[PDB]
């Protein structure tokens, strides 16, 4: 989703980008927490803390990728990127 | 799937109860927007931003997990089996 009228050079600069940072026993542990007879808060706090590490890595990847995408855009395309960002 | 499990009247009430007993952060998004729309990627400020709502995320996730555990446990074994099998597929 990118209604920015992007140039051929741009699309392929973008592929280059979504390849460095285009580069699950988590959901198993949460499954075990939900499906247990009893709710173990301390065990759930530790799962949340471990999820924080992957969220960190994922958010850093997303944001770095998006920052590089932004900084190949024209002033006009940047304004449009920013407006689009306010709505999704 | 996920939410269509042939809940009985009683289960419908019991879920109603649970969900009162455990009930969009724009300021967070604004700060993501400042990091993305800058002429450089500032990792140290990005890490600060990401970490900022840790405690609120903890409370919300703990509430969510306790709520889901409580609803799992009012299910019959056939419904638990359905829910678990769907869970593996997500
Ligand atoms: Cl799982
Ligand atoms: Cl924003
Ligand atoms: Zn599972
Ligand atoms: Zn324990
Ligand atoms: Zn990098
Ligand atoms: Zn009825
Ligand atoms: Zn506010
Ligand atoms: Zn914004
Ligand atoms: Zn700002
Ligand atoms: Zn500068
Ligand atoms: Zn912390
Ligand atoms: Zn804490
Ligand atoms: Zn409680």
């Amino acid at each position: 989703f990118k209604d920015l009228n992007l140039t051929d050079a741009q699309k392929q600069q973008i592929r280059e980008i979504m390849k460095g940072q285009r580069d699950l026993e988590e959901r198993r542990a949460m499954h075990d927490i939900i499906a247990s007879d009893t709710f173990d808060k301390v065990k759930a706090e530790a799962q949340i803390a471990k999820m924080e590490e992957q969220r960190k890595a994922n958010m850093l990847a997303l944001m770095e990728t998006q920052n590089k995408i932004y900084n190949i855009l024209t002033p006009e395309q940047k304004k449009q990127f920013n407006a689009n960002f306010e709505k999704r």
